[PDB]
């Protein structure tokens, strides 16, 4: 009955920015309504 | 009734930005309303 | 019955910003309502 | 020599909004660069 | 070498706003860089 | 030389805002960078 569950992410990242008059600059974002995650179920 | 899971996912980035009224600029994003996500399941 | 359960995330970023009336700047982020996360289950 | 200078602006509005996730709604607006503005002149 | 200068602006408005998550809701708004405003002259 | 100026601005207004999570709601507003403003000038 075995399983197994990895997962990696490394996320490297550099923003700028020099604004004049407005700017938002959202990096890496998400947003999940009802959310259900699991991982390795053996129900 | 071996199972396996996995998943890598490296993501570089490098944004930049000099703005005169209005900028808005999101980076890598996602969403996802009734979202049930598993993994490495055996019922 | 044996699971296995791991996972690992880096996540390396630098900013800068030098405004001149409006700015906003979020770096990674999520929002998630009614989140129900689990993990390495056996029910 | 006798000049005039007369002007009304009467801006009557209302707005509602009830957001689930973004919105802006900016209502009325403008913006001049390198505005030069006069009135009634008899050089 | 009469002049005359007049400006009225009456500016009725009413918001309301009932945000889940987000909302900017910015009502009349201007920005002028370099203004020079004048009224009634006679170099 | 008679000049005359006269300018009247009545801003009535009502907002409201009931959040859940984040909110701005910035009413009339307005910035100048290097402004200059006059009236009734008779060099």
């Amino acid at each position: 009955f075995v399983h197994d569950c990895v997962n990696i992410t490394i996320k490297q990242h550099t923003v700028t920015t020099t604004t004049k008059g407005k700017n938002f600059t959202e990096t890496d974002v998400k947003m999940m309504e009802r959310v259900v995650e699991q991982m390795c179920i053996t129900q």
